[PDB]
């Protein structure tokens, strides 16, 4: 993928952001905004330039679900990347998760390999 694809990086505690910044510099992608939730996200997405976004589900003012169906319904950005990263990891949740149109899922605790397969994957999926 193009290293200067602009990620958005959503959830409402610093150290997982922490964490995937530092994992998408590691790959090459210094080109990284946070967010610290779905409103927060929207906004910073409204303003332009994003190619993908990795959200955390539980968060509050909007969660990662109803972030990504925003997304979604939105014909400006719909087909945006959305790779979700969260701590749900019941099926049901998955299930909602890919039935709105996730590229992507990762259960927390994961690995840095497993980030960069999942990144991947999403990357071959969409061509990119
Ligand atoms: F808060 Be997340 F869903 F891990
Ligand atoms: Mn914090
Ligand atoms: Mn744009
Ligand atoms: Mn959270």
């Amino acid at each position: 993928a193009d290293k200067e694809l602009k990620f958005l990086v959503v959830d409402d505690f610093s150290t997982m952001r922490r964490i995937v910044r530092n994992l998408l510099k590691e790959l090459g992608f210094n080109n990284v905004e946070e967010a610290e939730d779905g409103v927060d996200a929207l906004n910073k997405l409204q303003a332009g330039g994003y190619g993908f976004v990795i959200s955390d589900w539980n968060m509050p003012n909007m969660d990662g679900l109803e972030l990504l169906k925003t997304i979604r319904a939105d014909g400006a950005m719909s087909a945006l990347p959305v790779l979700m990263v969260t701590m749900e990891a019941k099926k049901e949740n998955i299930i909602a998760a890919a039935q709105a149109g996730a590229s992507g899922y990762v259960v927390k605790p994961f690995t840095a390999a497993t980030l960069e397969e999942k990144l991947n994957k999403i990357f071959e999926k969409l061509g990119m």
